[PDB]
């Protein structure tokens, strides 16, 4: 009886029990991704045993099963997997199994979510953490045990195309809903893999992958903080290290990210993997060894060392050179093993070596894949996301009666879903015609028309949407950005968003701008839904439409989400993740800009009937967002009473409780507000960020009444990394301003650190 | 008598003796800036001594002079500050006597050279020099003693306006020129000031003042060269540091850049000052300190013991703090005394206590400024400066003969001159109508439309355009960028570059495009001159047009020197000292990415008739430059034979000369060309720039003749900075790229170092 395969025993003991019976050869296949193609055959399901022992032999560690098959071909082949480790390897050591998980369990008919840069929208993390777990619920019944997600990067550069993959552009709101999203696919004992580690999401020029500028004071303070939530205290089994640089150092091979602060300062317990084929980048793209042929000793002591663990396919697999850098001298055994206990131990955790076999049988896959309350939870999470920019007059919410147009390429014929979707998942769900149509049944009349394709400046369809709306009461029209699926993506299909997919211009692509002002000028009130991956910037839209409505890219259920919102059976309660500038011209356009930044000197301007009004910051532009992290509006309006602090004189070690009333001043109807509270370090020993979210709360408030609404600020979570990057959080005063969005602040207070 | 007076006894006993002479008071004297205003009446003329020996006192160290006034206001009022230090002090120590020299002396009808942006594309650092020496002169005459440049910032953030104030975006050809120009002043004894230390030019959102992202390996490696060529190898007598915060240090108080590189590791001798008003901002846009009522104490032991010896006018003279800091036990009189000893060093240096009296006589005056020496020079830097970016069907060089149109609003009117001009500058010099006129007189017939108002979307002007173009055989255009001279910049009027004037658009301003397209669709072979600041992006100007011509901001010879190269006296020779992006949406543009940047995937493409090509990188646009760094053409074609190395195998200590044969092709005509040589670091540590140039050399090829160029490249100027943030020249390969620009190489070779 082997003390490793003791549960009563600890779990340091069971690592060193376990490590002390490995051969070299079983340490490098811990250490290396496999992959499910490797024994099953993609097109037909067939099994290649052959293939499986070689591949559990040479990288058993873990494999990826994120591809478009049928459920049986993913569960058959796991189980396949890990009854032939149990039964046919010395050891036993059971497999991670491997998936995306972003918005939804990558297989086909499973449930899908809104993308996470709307999610993040709904400002409701509790919400959030139940979609994590009914994804974990999904995913555990084909027997997979981990998933490559949450991203914790922030969008803080617009034209990159994972944008819409982000919690948004501020550290401590992304931190919350990683930590919230991170526990709920944990308590399923599924791993979560916290992504890209770090500073990935500022490349240059907006180009996938492209290097980053930046100090050690920016990461500590703005990219790190997302991390440590979901790391520290969510206790993450596992981390992907990036594909930058970040000033010069690649996130594969930095020794001072990976050791020094995530074991060293943080505590970490647990695995890092590389991404795929960000092995073999660090001679192909950074150009630190020989990229032909690629020096593959070289790439192995560069990242393995550094503290990236694991090596994931789509490389060269560097990490067989391993043996033979131990037999060199070059590579010492403890690096092996510090790598291969920090993967076994997160295996232990797990819980894995008592129960590795996951899968539920093939006749309950339908009762725990894709059932009403995951789908119900895509319809309330879509519904929560949508932000409600403006809504002129009470254009909104419609009536369901009278005629109602329904216009745009994003309106009907295709489903508008972010990346990490699988084949042909665009061909199922509710559109917003579809919802709207749902919503009115037979008490309204709905005139459809495209207008025109996303992909074309033609204009023929235009006279039919004019027509359309000419003929109705109100005009809805849906337009904005467009992802693809896995094959699609990777196919080279046209789009504007997703991983590989960056622009150099935040306008409405082709006909589609031109088609709003042709239905504008009907005098029809017209409606703008923008359904997209990232912000938009057509300012002029704001004040020439009835309303304004941003759906980031939906679930399976966005068109319902929407015409709930549309036609006022919920309350718009959104607010942005992100903030919206005037023009790709004005970026970067983060809230969280350091003290003497963005609020310069004066901006101009140019009017549309032609006339020019110079100005300086800048001379014919402004430099402020159109709209503001935070933003969002209500059919109701909130009236905020006096802020009060339960301590005024405080020390690092209290907790600041910030208190206010909050009144619905709508008669008629519930409404939900977004209380959000910034905290402003006044006087600082290095220039610190002017602003930052330390709290939120979304609050439900019945017509009429008030609530009372209170936000904790943990004083240790205030402070600054000092001129010698140490973290302190200095005696003085701080700022406290709660408000409905980043600029809209209805009150203050101070509190003072001694 | 004293030692400190005695020229026979070294400067370092010299700077001792007088040192301990000096009360507190009169220590503090040194390290605040004065202004001649305070005695000298601006409007009249009329002296104020009272005012005199209140600024001797408390701010007689050195003193500004930059006022739009006539020669004998600065002249008599210089003269009576430095009688009075003589005369009426106990210690007699000479003031510094500053003002701005950037593109010219900055005072009323002196020369007025073309802005730096500009004649950076001469890449003629000798003739720079004789503009140096010559600028000298003409300050010198009137008792100046200090120039604020030069400007060794980079044009990195192509929307921040004062791109035209620095030598481009290469930090070796902004080395070589600053050192150059640096020589050409100081050969005078006239101070230098480098400016602005350290890493000024790259503001968030490209804002006037707005903080900057990066890491310290950046800092070092792109950054800092060009101040350590001027400071190190040209000796600069001064620095002056900047504005902003580099990773959230402010660059006035940062003991890393000001003491740790400077003097610890640089072994710099001499002062820094502050910019104008900077102090005050470490309280006030910073927020490190109360800014109301403003903590003097504060900003003082923020900037002073961080290696800020000199406080500029212009903010709250808050080093007038400093005695009672010293009373406190706050501030240790040794900071002072060798920031003081600093200050005195450079003045003993530059031989003021031996002869303290600049000025020479009132009736010299127009024997010394405006010379024609200067003046012929300005056009030859300015047409050396001239970068001919297409010509199709040999448009250019154009005949003196049949008619010729002159167009745009830039032609005539005004003159274009860049900031750091002073008022009223506008009035005076050589257009390009002018010019144009003088090249043919009545050989051929000019037809002047000024088209369009720079300012202005209106186009009642075009007929007249469209008329002239009609009934001439070729067309000029000139349009682009304007400024504003010192009054009318800071008084509020309409600009597109200048300091303070940021822009979120480099497309052509106003009805400009149009005016151009409305020439062109005439039928009339038609050539665009672009007169301006910075990039201008245009991508159908390459196609579209017969000609194309990049003049940066001119000289008051610029008409001249424009009509030489159009008509073909002068073989254009100019080379961009910038890169020349598609759209402000393609931001930034460098030529010297590190690896893994720029080229990534595809580009996608707008075809002018609406059809959309999608790619990746970008979507619909392209991340290539559109015009590299180094791009020139020629009206002769240059071929370049073998490249050649004296040496293959060499050390640290070595210096590898590069040479290569390079036939003008031309039977006609006399050709310059601009051999450039680009180093590679093949295989590196950390991430490195994937191209720097390192050398070029400008020679002048006689028509069909062979030219051997020999460029050297010294070995210890090739390394990175390692991992451990140490500089090393590390062993391996390094390609050598020799080019017409630094995309268009013709040739090459490799070393190795051992
Ligand atoms: C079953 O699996 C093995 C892989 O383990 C396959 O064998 C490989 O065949 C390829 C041919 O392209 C060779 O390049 C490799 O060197 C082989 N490797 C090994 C380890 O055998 C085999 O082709 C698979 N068979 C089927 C029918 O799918
Ligand atoms: C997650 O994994 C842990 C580890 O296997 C599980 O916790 C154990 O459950 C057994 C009962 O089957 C208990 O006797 C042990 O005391 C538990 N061990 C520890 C360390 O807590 C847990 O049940 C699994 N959770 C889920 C949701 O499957
Ligand atoms: C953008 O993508 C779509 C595919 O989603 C392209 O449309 C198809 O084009 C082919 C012709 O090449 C037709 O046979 C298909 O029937 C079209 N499908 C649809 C849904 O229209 C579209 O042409 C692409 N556009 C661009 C500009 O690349
Ligand atoms: C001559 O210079 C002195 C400066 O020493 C001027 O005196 C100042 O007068 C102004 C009145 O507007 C006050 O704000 C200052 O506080 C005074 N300063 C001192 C130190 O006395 C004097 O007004 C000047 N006279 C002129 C130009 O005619
Ligand atoms: C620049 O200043 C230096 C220092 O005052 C001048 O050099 C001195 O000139 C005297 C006679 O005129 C010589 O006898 C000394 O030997 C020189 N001293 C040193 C240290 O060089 C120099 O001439 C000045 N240059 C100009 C152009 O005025
Ligand atoms: C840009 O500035 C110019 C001056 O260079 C302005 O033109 C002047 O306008 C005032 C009226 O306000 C007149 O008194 C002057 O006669 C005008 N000068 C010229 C040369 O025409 C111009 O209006 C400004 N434009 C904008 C849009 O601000
Ligand atoms: O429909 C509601 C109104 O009943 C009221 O409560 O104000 C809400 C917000 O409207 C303001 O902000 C958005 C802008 O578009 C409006 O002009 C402004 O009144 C609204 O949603
Ligand atoms: O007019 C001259 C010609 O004599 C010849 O030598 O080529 C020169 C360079 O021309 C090329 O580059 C610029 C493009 O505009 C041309 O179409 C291309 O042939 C030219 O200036
Ligand atoms: O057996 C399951 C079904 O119960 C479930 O509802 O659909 C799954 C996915 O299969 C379809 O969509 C994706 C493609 O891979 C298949 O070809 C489709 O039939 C089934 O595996
Ligand atoms: O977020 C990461 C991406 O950065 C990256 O491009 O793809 C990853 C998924 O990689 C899988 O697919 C490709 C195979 O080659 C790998 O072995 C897989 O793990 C994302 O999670
Ligand atoms: O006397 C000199 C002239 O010799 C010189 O050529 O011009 C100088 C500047 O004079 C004009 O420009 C600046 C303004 O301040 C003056 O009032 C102008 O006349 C003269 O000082
Ligand atoms: O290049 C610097 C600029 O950064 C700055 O804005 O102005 C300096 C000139 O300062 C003079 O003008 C204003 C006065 O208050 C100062 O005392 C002067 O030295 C440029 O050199
Ligand atoms: C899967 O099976 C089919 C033939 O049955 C074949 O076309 C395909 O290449 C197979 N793949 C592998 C890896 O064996
Ligand atoms: C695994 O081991 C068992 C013996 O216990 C055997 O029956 C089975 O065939 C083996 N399978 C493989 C694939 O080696
Ligand atoms: C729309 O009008 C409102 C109120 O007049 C104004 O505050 C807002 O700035 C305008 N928005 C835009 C984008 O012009
Ligand atoms: C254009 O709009 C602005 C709005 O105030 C105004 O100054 C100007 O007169 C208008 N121009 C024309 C041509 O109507
Ligand atoms: C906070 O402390 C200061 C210390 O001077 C005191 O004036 C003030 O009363 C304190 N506030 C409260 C609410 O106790
Ligand atoms: C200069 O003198 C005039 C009148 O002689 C006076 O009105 C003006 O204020 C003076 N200027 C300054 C700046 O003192
Ligand atoms: C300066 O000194 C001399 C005495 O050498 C005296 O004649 C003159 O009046 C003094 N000037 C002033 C302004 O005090
Ligand atoms: C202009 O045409 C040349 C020659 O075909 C081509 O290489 C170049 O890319 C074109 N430039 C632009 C900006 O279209
Ligand atoms: C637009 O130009 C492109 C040039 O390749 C061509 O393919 C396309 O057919 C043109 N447009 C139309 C409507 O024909
Ligand atoms: O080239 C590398 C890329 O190739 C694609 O096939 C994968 O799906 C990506 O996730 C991967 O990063
Ligand atoms: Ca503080
Ligand atoms: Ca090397």
């Amino acid at each position: 009886k082997p003390r490793y395969k003791d549960p009563s025993v600890p779990v340091e003991e069971r690592v060193t029990d376990l490590l002390g019976r490995m051969t070299l050869e079983e340490k490098m296949s811990q250490l290396i991704q496999g992959d499910i193609t490797n024994w099953m055959n993609e097109t037909t399901g067939e099994f290649n045993l052959t293939g499986l022992e070689w591949s559990t032999k040479m990288r058993g560690g873990m494999f990826y099963v994120g591809y478009p098959v049928p459920w049986d071909y993913i569960a058959d082949n796991v189980k396949k997997a890990q009854d032939y480790i149990l039964q046919n390897t010395t050891l036993g050591i059971p497999a991670i199994v491997q998936t995306e998980s972003l918005h939804g369990f990558l297989i086909g008919n499973a449930t899908i979510y809104n993308s996470p840069i709307g999610f993040a929208c709904s400002f409701n993390p509790e919400l959030i953490e139940k979609m994590a777990r009914l994804i974990g619920q999904e995913a555990s019944a084909l027997g997979v045990n981990h998933v490559m997600g949450p991203v914790v990067d922030l969008a803080r550069e617009l034209r990159f195309g994972r944008v819409e993959e982000t919690y948004g552009e501020d550290p401590f709101l992304a931190g919350e809903i990683g930590y919230h999203y991170t526990k709920g696919i944990q308590s399923h004992n599924i791993s979560a893999n916290v992504k890209h580690f770090v500073g990935f999401s500022q490349p240059e020029q907006g180009l996938n992958t492209a290097p980053v500028h930046g100090g050690e004071r920016y990461l500590r303070t703005t990219w790190l903080p997302s991390f440590k939530r979901a790391i520290m205290d969510a206790g993450a089994w596992s981390i992907m290290s990036a594909y930058h640089s970040y000033d010069g150092i690649p996130a594969v091979a930095d020794y001072h990210t990976l050791t020094e602060i995530l074991r060293e300062e943080w505590g970490y317990k647990y695995w890092v993997t590389s991404d795929a084929g960000a092995s073999d980048r660090v001679c192909t793209a950074f150009k630190l060894c020989r990229a032909d042929p690629i020096d593959k000793e070289a790439v192995t002591l560069a990242i393995l060392p550094a503290g990236n663990d694991v090596e994931m396919g789509g490389g060269s697999y560097n990490f067989e050179t391993i043996i033979d850098l131990v037999n060199a001298g070059k590579l010492d055994i403890e690096i092996v093993n510090t790598a291969v206990s920090r993967v076994l131990r997160a295996k232990f955790e797990m819980g894995l070596f008592e129960n590795p076999y996951n899968a539920a049988p093939a006749s309950e896959w339908n009762k725990l894949i894709h059932t009403q309350e995951a789908v119900d939870l895509a319809r309330e999470l879509d519904r929560e996301s949508i932000v409600l920019l403006e809504n002129h007059d009470n254009a909104l919410p419609l009536k369901k009666s009278g005629s109602i147009a329904v216009i745009g390429p994003m309106a009907h014929g295709f489903m508008n879903y972010g990346d990490y979707v699988v084949y042909e998942s665009q061909y199922r769900g509710v559109t917003p015609l579809d919802g709207i149509k749902a919503a009115v049944g037979d008490k309204a009349t709905i005139n459809y028309a495209q207008g025109c394709e996303r992909w074309s400046n033609d204009q023929s369809g235009f006279a039919e949407a004019v027509e359309a709306a000419k003929k109705s009461d109100v005009a809805v029209v849906v337009v904005g950005t467009w992802s693809r699926d896995q094959k699609e993506l990777w196919a080279g299909l046209n789009a504007t968003t997703g991983e590989h997919v960056d622009v150099n211009s935040l306008s409405l692509v082709g006909a589609q701008a031109p088609l709003i002002k042709a239905i504008i000028d009907t005098g029809v009130p017209t409606v703008v839904v923008l359904s997209s991956g990232k912000p938009i910037t057509e300012p002029w839209l704001s004040n020439n439409t009835a309303a304004l409505v941003q759906q980031f890219y939906p679930s399976e259920q966005g068109g319902n989400a929407l015409a709930d919102v549309l036609f006022g059976d919920y309350n718009p309660s959104g607010k942005l993740s992100v903030s919206f500038p005037h023009s790709v011209g004005d970026l970067p356009i983060y809230y969280d800009y350091l003290n003497s930044a963005r609020e310069i000197g004066d901006a101009g301007y140019i009017y549309s009937n032609g006339t020019l009004e110079f100005g300086h910051q800048y001379a014919l532009g402004n430099p402020k967002a159109w709209y503001p992290f935070g933003y969002g509006k209500s059919y109701s309006s909130f009236e905020y009473g006096a802020v009060k602090l339960d301590k005024t004189n405080v020390t690092e070690a209290d907790t600041v409780t910030v208190s206010v009333d909050v009144k619905n001043t709508d008669a008629t109807r519930e409404g939900t507000e977004v209380v959000q509270v910034y905290v402003v370090d006044e006087v600082a020993s290095v220039v610190v960020p002017n602003r930052l979210l330390k709290g939120f709360k979304k609050v439900v408030i019945p017509a009429g009444q008030t609530k009372t609404v209170e936000i904790p600020l943990k004083v240790q979570d205030l402070g600054l990394w000092n001129v010698r990057m140490k973290y302190v959080v200095e005696p003085g005063a701080f700022g406290v301003l709660v408000g409905s969005s980043s600029e809209d602040i209805r009150g203050n207070a101070t509190f003072y650190v001694q």
